[PDB]
Formats: structure tokens, sequence, C-alpha cells
């Protein structure tokens, strides 16, 4: 269900309510403990890459596949084993900062608009097939978007 | 002259060198003196609207037509005349902060990418017909873009 977009009525629509604020992401500052935790937490293929979780400033986008590989390349005991060495190995590695040097990290523009202006910019979101790994508040991870969330809003608007 | 875009060679291309850094704009903080100065300075139809020129943080985009109207609606002596009153009127008004309440001010997304990544994102700039009133560095006016500037870069790349 869609519309494209009919800019024919006096309503405002907030992209901030459309986007998911509960975003799971990886930060450059993570330990292998935190990386594992994230990978266990979410199965989303493309995540935000944050410089520091305490700032939320993005460095780019990153594929889960390589976040997982990076973890495995370090936690595996054979990357050099008694059960004692196996358990120690994983724990020692989990405590270390993550070497995010080889991961599939890349850039992505993002379709973020000024809140209310969805009542016009829906036009673009429909045309561009909205699907983002993130949107940011001037660099800081704000949330994630999909056309599906807007389609629900479009139906609402259309009926209204 | 264009190409669309062939992502077939190991080059980097900087959007920061493509964009014009010498950007004329209007700030919300302007006086009618500054507004007049700007309007005399540039004839570009759509300008950036800056909160304060000392921060460069954008509020939105604004049409020159209404920046001019706003000026005229205040500087004109009849908006109430001896030559003494006429000269005094304009000067008194030029010294005041600008009432940017009724101008054609609106929002615009902008195609800004991470410097070097034009070597891939040229794809988008060509497809989207690049023409912006601004690009910003996380909110701060950074410069302005047009496909024409990229087309020169495309020719360079293509030959290279």
């Amino acid at each position: 269900p869609d519309l494209g977009w009919n800019q024919l009525s006096k309503y405002t629509i907030f992209v901030e309510d459309i986007m998911v604020r509960d975003v799971k992401f990886v930060s450059a500052s993570y330990t292998y403990g935190e990386l594992r935790t994230l990978l266990q937490t979410t199965t989303v293929k493309t995540l935000p890459l944050v410089d520091s979780k305490d700032s939320m400033i993005l460095l780019g986008s990153v594929e889960r596949s390589e976040l997982q590989a990076l973890l495995q390349r370090h936690l595996c005991p054979e990357r050099r084993m008694s059960p004692e060495e196996i358990e120690a190995w994983e724990q020692e590695q989990l405590s270390q900062p993550v070497c995010f040097d080889s991961c599939c990290i890349d850039q992505s523009p993002f379709q973020l608009v000024e809140q209310t202006t969805l009542h016009k910019t829906h036009t673009l979101f429909s045309l561009l097939g909205l699907h983002l790994a993130y949107v940011t508040s001037m660099g800081k991870l704000r949330g994630v978007l999909a056309l599906e969330e807007l389609q629900k809003a479009i139906e609402g608007h259309t009926k209204s």
C-alpha cells in the first residue's frame, strides 16, 4: 500500500516518530565482548558504525557478516588447545578492543528530513524506495528508517 | 557531457573540492543593511538561511524574491515624505534586525557525501540531477553544489 504522494492537505508528519529510535549498532570503541553481545542481540545485515556510543557520531555503515567474521578471527582458539586454553583464550580476547580494520565498512547518505516536512517529502521517500541503515542528527545516530513505516503513515494521511 | 557513472577505477574524488566554498547566504541575524548588502551582492534565486553567520548553522533555504520583498516593505518611505524623512527612514530601517517572518523559507535535503566517496556516489549525483542551495557539515553551511561541477570531474575521471 502506497500513494506516491498527494501534497493536498494541511497536516504535519514527523520523521522522528516514523524512525526507530531503538537502534542497535556497533561502535569503533567496542570490545570483542561488546561486539559479540551486539551480534547476539541483532541479526540486521547493515548496522551503523559509531565512533563512540557516548557521542553516537557515525563513522559509516557496516555489514554484520564482517562484524561476525572479525569476532570469529579473534575468539577462535586455533588462531595461534586444552579446554583451559580454549576458555582462557576466548575471555582474554573478549576483553580486548576490536580491530575494526578489515570489516566491510562503507559510506551511506541518508534520507533525513526536518520533522514535519514529511507532509511534502513523502514524495521523495516513496520515489527513492526508503530503506536506511541510519539517519543522524547532524552526525549523531538518531534512528533508522524504512518505507514500510511511512506506508503506514501514508494510509493514515490518505484516510485523514 | 556526462557518463552516468562507471565505478571501474581506483580513484578518489572530493566533493569538498567540487562544491563552491565562496557561498553567499542570508542569516536570520541580519540587519536590513546586511540584507540589502546581500541582495546587491548576489542574484542567486535560492540561498541558504543561516541562524548565525558566526556558526553557519542552517535553518533552511530561502527565496531571494522574498528576501527582496521583505527589504522593500521596510525601506520604502511610504510604508507609514520629505527628502529628509526619506533618507532618515531608510537609514533607520537599515540599522534594524530583519523580520524574517513572512519570507519564502522552506526545507531542502542535500546531497552531501563523505569527500572521496564521489568515486562511487557520482552515480547518485548524476541520477538525482544534482542542484543544491547548500550542503552542510553536520548542520553548518559547507558549500553549494551543481551537476555541472561534477560533469567536469566526470570528464577528468573518464579520461583518467
